């Protein structure tokens, strides 16, 4: 019924006090599990790699380290242009300013009605009481070209399109480069994890926009997940904070760094190197005083590729740690309703 066409939250959070009910977590679910203190500071030392020295052996350590630990790493030296990484976040902010019914005009909601992935609007609900997230998203596909629908791109501002496409283009080579190093580490081959993902590799991008929350400490801004591709790029516009990272069962908060993209890994990639780097569960939460702009660039594997551990990785001492599985049906599988506190990959472990 109604509650399967949720307004933008963006549209419910204007000048509220209190959170709407539909978004309240159950107390030992929230950030702070019913106190004010949503995290704690992630020692050092913090996951960080310099992209343009990545070949050298200390810095190929460092990213080692960071995925070991982390599964995630800040990014420095990336050669996407502030100009560009400023340009496609006003973009997006200037989409989410404008009007409820101009942005309605590329909703996800097919006949204002049936959800789908692609469009403005939010993710499904798939009950009534699902807890939704205090977040509004534009979610679009990039790559393959041949399965783009343009009818979902922003034409205002006009320049939107452009700046997503040079924007997609230069994340996809920070994508490449982190894949050739994570194949050469792990002794595969620095082309091993791109003739994975294949030539149909598909790329979305996901602009979130989170509103300010009356009571951070009631919400999530987007609950706790892993992302389910191969890897993420991640731009947090002007570094607000609120991502954080889980890590035997702690929440940390991701440390922010001028000018830096985030790297993480997804499920997909976690099968794919049997598990000696995960895909880590991060969640944001919201603040009382300004609104958080984010853009993720999530490239999966091609629908056809069975997702198996990497031969290179398995010998007598070194079993298979995951099921195989073809990489359309995991992504099918995610869409699937989980048990409260269950995880997909963990359906997948030997
Ligand atoms: O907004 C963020 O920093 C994280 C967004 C995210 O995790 C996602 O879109 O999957
Ligand atoms: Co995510």
């Amino acid at each position: 019924e109604s509650w399967r066409v949720p307004t933008p939250v963006q549209e419910l959070a204007a000048g509220v006090v209190e959170p709407p009910t539909q978004f309240v977590l159950q107390e030992q679910d929230r950030p702070g599990s019913g106190t004010l203190l949503f995290a704690t500071d992630m020692p050092e030392p913090i996951p960080v790699v310099d992209l343009s020295r990545l070949a050298a052996a200390d810095e190929a350590s460092k990213l080692r380290s960071a995925l070991e630990t982390w599964g995630l790493f800040l990014v420095t030296k990336h050669g996407i242009e502030a100009s560009l990484m400023d340009d496609v976040m006003a973009a997006s902010r200037d989409f989410f300013y404008q009007p409820l019914e101009a942005k309605q005009e590329y909703s996800n909601l097919i006949g204002g009605k049936r959800f789908q992935m692609e469009g403005y609007g939010n993710d499904m609900v798939k009950s009534k009481d699902q807890i939704l997230d205090w977040q509004d998203r534009l979610q679009l596909r990039v790559e393959p070209q041949d399965e783009r629908n343009l009818a979902y791109w922003p034409k205002h501002p006009d320049s939107f399109r452009d700046l997503l496409e040079k924007y997609a283009s230069k994340t996809k080579i920070v994508r490449n480069k982190v894949l050739r190093a994570m194949g050469k580490t792990l002794e595969l081959g620095e082309d091993y994890f791109i003739s994975q993902i294949g030539d149909r590799a598909s790329a979305i991008a996901r602009f979130n926009y989170y509103p300010p929350c009356p009571r951070p400490d009631l919400v999530f801004g987007i609950k706790p997940h892993s992302d389910g591709g191969a890897v993420t790029i991640l731009l947090v516009d002007k570094d607000v904070g609120g991502l954080q990272v889980q890590k035997d069962g702690v929440w940390y908060t991701v440390p922010s760094m001028p000018h830096t993209l985030l790297v993480n890994l997804g499920d997909s990639m976690e099968i794919m190197n049997n598990g000696i780097f995960k895909s880590p569960v991060h969640r944001v939460v919201t603040n009382a005083e300004k609104e958080r702009l984010s853009l993720a660039m999530f490239y999966g594997v091609e629908g056809q590729r069975v997702l198996e551990p990497a031969l290179g990785l398995l010998g007598e001492e070194r079993p298979a740690r995951y099921r195989k599985i073809m990489a359309s049906d995991y992504i099918i599988g995610l869409r699937q309703g989980i048990a409260e506190g269950q995880r997909f990959i963990e359906t997948l472990k030997i």
